[PDB]
């Protein structure tokens, strides 16, 4: 399964999901994950993140690896997301800033 990082918070661009021939993403206020379960490892959604925030699971960052339990868990309760929308307002002025974590909305 491929993995949403850290710089997808406050950005959310939303261009991986048009990538995603199985449908799963899953939405929240300002973050989205992908399903684990529901992946097939295309990797198609990738190279399309402007936020460069998609790793392949065991390419994951030392210091990111708490995004792949968290993308699982909150896979089951966040809405599907298949079409892409417009990026969060100030987008450009979160990518890059990092520990956005203590940011992420429920
Ligand atoms: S790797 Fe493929 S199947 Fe998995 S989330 Fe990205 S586009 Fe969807
Ligand atoms: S910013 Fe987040 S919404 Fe998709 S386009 Fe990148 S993983």
């Amino acid at each position: 399964a491929f993995v949403v990082t850290d710089n997808c918070i406050k950005c959310k661009y939303t261009d991986c999901v048009e990538e995603c021939p199985v449908d799963c993403f899953y939405e929240g206020p300002n973050f989205l994950v992908i399903h684990p379960d529901e992946c097939i490892d295309c990797a198609l959604c990738e190279p399309e993140c402007p936020a460069q925030a998609i790793f392949s699971e065991d390419e994951v960052p030392e210091d990111m690896q708490e995004f792949i339990q968290l993308n699982a868990e909150l896979a089951e309760v966040w809405p599907n997301i298949t079409e892409k929308k417009d990026p969060l307002p100030d987008a450009e002025d979160w990518d890059g800033v990092k520990g956005k974590l203590q940011h992420l909305e429920r």
